[PDB]
């Protein structure tokens, strides 16, 4: 029993994530087959009752469009529920591959980050935030299976779900007219989680690293508090760590916002600029 | 020649407003004729080359349903456009309204303030923020148009294009899974534009009394630069201000959002509970 989704089709046994609002199947191409894709299903009633926009993501996909973000394909809309036709990512995500590998070298954070880096420096460019990045939604794509080791890995990021944009100085003009009755720091756009992005690729690399997150915690209650209480925190660092990857850590590992390394510092940071 | 739209028609040569993507026309039922309608006209190609999301404002007329916020009757969609059918506010805006009055009485001042803080409260428990208020989108309605004094006044709020929704706490933890990830700012719920809607309703008491906005500039650029540049603002109160207008007006005339008057503190400053 396969279900068809436009021009695709897919098993509903072959679930390979969900979260509240979708589930996400592995599809394929109805006639070229060994053209995989991923399906993602949004229940439209369960959606309209949180404060998602239904069209968001399919904007920001199609905005996005570069080759360490995952590209959308088509949009089927039926009565109950929206499908997106997406880019299958066949590596799965980068939680299962640091539980198969343990920790990663630094070489081969290296060579993550780059990519990760590109696909933020597009999201950077239409100003998008991501806010939900983490090793589920960062996904490993093979383009031949042969090439199986570090250097046959492209990285695509995931789930825009959670994304905002911000806009810029004359995106408030250009539409809002007059702005003189506009609020500072909404004609200034400042923006409290312009950098949220650089904190979470920080507890990324940080696992890549080290082989776990570098602030647990039992459950959402309790890093919240703990965030809360703790206005300045140090991450535990290996004396083992190069120095440069150390110095972007604790640059990215920032509690407070307006400390954090921003875009352009991540982004030229020396760890980055290397050659093999 | 009446246009159509869905039970209710309007003529193109009745516009009562419009900005970069959008014009509002004065319309009415069709066969309920002294049922009058505002319909605004969304160009749906001019809008997918902004930030701005399509459902957005319908989304957010139908959660703020109330009646200091103009209401949502019917969407019509269309190959090029989609129509918005909204309550049509028979007295205009509260720019020309200033334009007629000069200005408004503290006792005058007081009555639309009550409105438009009921209108926030809304707002608020909703964590939505308009960003864009303004004289041109408080509108004024007359239910009886022989009660034309201040008491016929029903204050309305329009034009939700610019707005946003802010996350609660478990707004995140509650559909994007483990924060582990997440960065704090996004955990915390922490927004730098959480208090826009007071500034602007600061600007707008402010030209009420004392006939022109806090800070003029020539254009949209000389204020950015001048807000840039002086990082505190003292706006000029009239002597003659009661003390707790003056009060209430500083208040929310803080260029730095930190220090600017909250929600609880606006809703309940003294100056807005009173009798007659
Ligand atoms: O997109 C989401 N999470 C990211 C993981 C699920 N989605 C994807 N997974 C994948 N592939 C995938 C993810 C996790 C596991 C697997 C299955 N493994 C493949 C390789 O090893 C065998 C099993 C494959 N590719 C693309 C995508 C996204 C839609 C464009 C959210 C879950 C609701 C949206
Ligand atoms: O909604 C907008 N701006 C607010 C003013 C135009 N819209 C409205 N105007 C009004 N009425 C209105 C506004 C300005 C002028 C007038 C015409 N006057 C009526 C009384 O005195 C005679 C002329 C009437 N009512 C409702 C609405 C909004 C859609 C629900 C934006 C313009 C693109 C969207
Ligand atoms: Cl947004
Ligand atoms: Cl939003």
């Amino acid at each position: 029993s396969m279900e068809v989704v436009g021009d695709f089709e897919y098993s509903k046994r072959d679930l390979v994530g969900h979260g509240a609002f979708a589930v996400v199947f592995r599809g394929r191409h109805r006639q070229k087959t060994d053209w995989e894709v991923a399906i993602k299903s949004i229940n439209k009633k369960n959606l309209s009752k949180s404060q998602i926009l239904l069209g968001k993501e399919i904007k920001i996909l199609k905005e996005l469009q570069h080759e360490n973000i995952v590209a959308l394909y088509d949009v089927q809309e039926l009565p109950n529920s929206v499908f997106l036709v997406m880019e299958y990512c066949n590596g799965g995500d980068l939680a299962d591959y640091l539980q198969a590998k343990g920790t990663l070298s630094e070489d081969t954070i290296r060579v993550f980050l780059h990519q990760i880096a590109a696909a933020m420096r597009i999201l950077h460019s239409k100003g998008i935030i991501h806010r939900d990045l983490k090793p589920q939604n960062i996904l490993l794509s093979y383009a031949n299976r042969r090439k199986s080791s570090v250097s046959g890995i492209r990285i695509k990021i995931a789930d825009f779900g959670f994304a905002r944009y911000l806009h810029s100085n004359m995106m408030a003009a250009d539409l809002c007219g007059s702005p003189m009755y506009m609020a500072p720091e909404v004609i200034m756009s400042q923006h409290y989680d312009a950098k949220a992005d650089l904190w979470s690729i920080g507890t990324v690399i940080y696992q890549c690293l080290v082989g776990k997150p570098p602030f647990q915690a039992n459950s959402p209650q309790d890093l919240r508090m703990f965030y809360e209480k703790n206005r300045s925190l140090m991450p535990s660092i290996p004396r083992e760590t190069s120095p440069y990857l150390a110095n972007l850590l604790l640059g990215l590992l920032q509690r407070n916002q307006k400390d954090r390394m921003d875009f352009e510092a991540f982004f030229s940071h020396p760890f980055l600029e290397q050659g093999p």
